[PDB]
């Protein structure tokens, strides 16, 4: 019980320090990996699957799929058609981010 809490504390402080990312930002990046790894998605149909899946509100996900684009871990790109459309995708460089970032985190707890 209390086991939980300090481990958890303690992927929360050394993700942080190290990637300044948020365990929000993980649970989000670990579900683009099952959605965009091969094709890109629509920004409003991966923020409904999330929302679902992650049971986390709009503007947080939002937030965190901004803070992994910035971050260059996850990439973007609009509709030339609809200014409002929006995707998101993975490329090979965010994919193997991807793989050394879990890595590090599987190492840290087992």
């Amino acid at each position: 019980l209390l086991g939980f809490y300090k481990q958890y504390k303690a992927l929360s402080e050394y993700i942080d320090k190290k990637y300044k990312l948020s365990l929000n930002d993980l649970a989000v990046l670990d579900l683009t990996m099952k959605h965009c790894k091969d094709e890109k998605v629509l920004m409003q149909s991966f923020l409904k699957t999330a929302m679902d899946e992650l049971d986390l509100s709009r503007t947080k996900l939002l937030v965190s799929i901004r803070r992994l684009i910035e971050k260059e871990r996850l990439s973007k790109v609009r509709s030339s058609k609809d200014e409002r459309k929006i995707y998101i995708y993975l490329n090979n460089d965010d994919i193997s981010k991807f793989n050394a970032l879990f890595e590090d985190v599987e190492q840290f707890l087992n």
